[PDB]
């Protein structure tokens, strides 16, 4: 039976490194195992959607007739299914392709063995669009930290990201009138800017933020202005991608 | 295969009745399954040992043969998993004999199944002990309710409890000087009585009176003098019976 399997050593480096994300996932995250190997996590908020990739090196696959496999991360009794696979305990984690409907997954741990198998639903792939006008800043993991700080005090309101090409800058404006921006090369990189501004949650920045600062690695901003106006941020490691799209308004 | 069956209905009754009971439960607590058939949870607390027995109303076997199966609650990876069984979506719970070493428990909800296998620990029986001199007063659930009121603010210190025989009276004194006391008939009623004390930790009597509440029904206090000083507080309904077992300081 074809197997896809989670390398432990990495896979729980990675689940302990994205374990607050992982407890904030809500009922209609997707799950989706491929034989690329890739496994994916995707997550609807309002005006917000966010999608984490593990890397392949996570992943051993036996036997690529696998067939895709993408389930409710919500499982009836067990609730937060990739909450489970952060235990510390983990000892064995695997998928098997047995039936059409379903994916059959099997986890151990010490004296512990267990299996369930999920009914599979119909996922939708997400890919970031390029468009020739775009603006991108990449973030030192320290601007993210400040972000964090600042906007942290229960987030309510907007935010405005105002972005500016005479000089090129990057700001950020809160309901509340409260300001920072960023001009600075050895602090943020601009790759491409024009005079612009988006409008999104608060709520949604900075759990974006939250989600991509467990890398500690800088973060990417791209925003763009086609199929509609639309702010990008995502950050990544040798282990996993994180990346979120956020609607304006 | 022996197989030991809850019955869904009284089932899923009883452990809505607990939920709050079973979030509550311990690193050691064990669950029993026995032919009876019967199911019990044990735990033990500072002073304090508590047991819930599951009606065999609530049970069905198929096969006298099934060998009795003590397991841990607290679950490598499922974590409680009592709480686990209270999921209102549940529509099959049994546990097979297949193994002298473990116990193979099969759940099942609308688009979802799943088993798992937990390593047998040797559990102990706990009786409760009669003694010729014993102290035994029944409290009608007004009155385990209205103390319920009186001790919950977290509570600290330890509660007397100090029975009289003059004429008959049970009395509840707090470390901060608040007494309670019942004599009346129509609200408690006197089976054996003695001048006697006994303290208790007030933790602990507040969580033993909340466990026993959820029968909303009478409860049963006695106290014994004889292999130490104990008090045994204890209310059933046709679904379960709630035990506890405090020993005095």
């Amino acid at each position: 039976p074809p197997t896809l399997a989670l390398r432990l050593k990495p896979y729980k480096t990675a689940i302990q490194q994205l374990r607050s994300v992982i407890r904030a996932l809500k009922e209609n995250t997707t799950v989706t195992f491929l034989p690329t190997p890739s496994l994916i996590l995707q997550t609807v908020r309002s005006h917000c959607v966010s999608k984490i990739t593990f890397n392949s090196s996570c992943l051993y696959i036996t036997d690529k007739s696998f067939q895709p496999k993408t389930i409710n991360n919500s499982t009836p009794l067990l609730g937060n299914f990739m909450y489970l696979t952060s235990s510390k305990d983990l000892t064995k984690f695997y998928v098997q392709d047995i039936s059409d409907l379903s994916a059959k997954i099997s986890m151990c741990a010490p004296d512990f063995n267990m299996e369930f198998s999920s009914a599979c639903v119909h996922g939708q792939d997400i890919v970031r669009e390029s468009e020739n006008s775009a603006v991108h800043v990449d973030l030192d993991f320290g601007v993210v930290a400040d972000l964090l700080k600042w906007i942290g005090p229960c987030p309510t309101g907007t935010v405005q990201i105002l972005v500016h090409a005479g000089p090129p800058a990057i700001k950020f404006i809160l309901t509340n009138g409260s300001e920072l921006e960023f001009t600075s090369n050895n602090r943020v990189s601009f790759h491409g800017v024009k005079n612009m501004r988006i409008n999104v949650q608060l709520k949604n920045f900075y759990q974006t933020l939250l989600n991509c600062a467990v890398t500690k690695l800088p973060c990417t901003l791209r925003i763009v202005t086609e199929h509609d106006t639309l702010l990008y941020v995502a950050s990544r490691n040798g282990l996993f991608a994180v990346e979120n799209f956020l609607t304006e308004e």
